[PDB]
């Protein structure tokens, strides 16, 4: 009945990517108390580093993929292989997830994918921090916050949109995303609203859906998951936020 919480990197990212996040929650916010790190090989390898006790409270799960720059159906495929060896070990019947960009994609994709699964943990809250949900390309996506639909949709959005149906109706959403100016929609390397566009397939899917939007030069996309606000907003929505209704709340902005 524990609920873990796996932290998920972004591509080019590793175990250690979200340790700033993790040392927050076990250190300073101490709402966790226990820490494994797990990492899978597509080669065939999976890795447990550390042993979590009947004492765990809110384990972390510090998630590596060693091909860190793979696809994010590849890396949920792969995900769950490692989760279906972790419920094994431990018997955890949810999760929680935390993914920086490509890293919040395989949780999509394991959310939409799996959620009916017994062999692995259901997937409850997901936290996605800058994940190009639209992909990159600012002509796909524009620059309207107020968007009803997209541009164009990619064939990852339109797998998104086509399984949306299967996501668990308690699965709780928060998408981060980063603007690096008010007239500059992008993260750096995202645009702003690939990275909301959760808000086509998720709401009514899902039991909650919340947006955030920063702003500025430090919204940068290869640090958004190191943000004071981000750390924050992600604290919140692990172990503040609770609802039995329906939530949506989306950002305008």
């Amino acid at each position: 009945d524990q609920i873990p919480i796996i932290l998920i990197h972004g591509s080019g990212g590793n175990a250690s990517s979200l340790d700033k996040m993790a040392d927050q929650l076990m250190n300073e916010y101490r709402s966790s108390n226990e820490a494994l790190t797990m990492t899978v090989n597509s080669e065939g390898k999976i890795k447990f580093e550390g042993k979590l006790t009947k004492d765990a409270k809110r384990p972390i799960i510090k998630f590596g993929f060693e091909q860190n720059q793979a696809t994010p159906d590849d890396w949920s495929k792969w995900l769950k292989i490692a989760m279906e060896d972790l419920k094994s070990r431990y018997g955890f019947t949810q999760m929680d997830g935390v993914g920086h960009s490509n890293g919040g994609l395989a949780l999509t994709y394991y959310a939409e994918d799996y959620a009916g699964d017994k062999t692995v943990p259901t997937l409850r809250k997901l936290v996605a921090i800058g994940s190009p949900f639209n992909d990159l390309d600012p002509n796909d996506n524009g620059m309207d916050l107020s968007f009803k639909k997209l541009p164009n949709s990619t064939p990852q959005m339109d797998y998104f949109i086509k399984n949306q149906t299967e996501v668990s109706p308690d699965l709780e959403v928060l998408a981060i995303a980063g603007e690096l100016s008010e007239d500059n929609p992008t993260d750096g390397i995202v645009p702003t609203i690939s990275s909301l566009a959760t808000r086509l397939f998720m709401p009514g899917s899902a039991k909650a859906y919340i947006e955030d939007i920063q702003v500025g030069e430090d919204a940068v996309h290869q640090t958004l998951h190191e943000t004071p606000k981000s750390i924050e907003k992600t604290y919140w929505f692990l172990e503040k936020f609770k609802t039995d209704e329906t939530v949506i709340q989306l950002d305008y902005k």
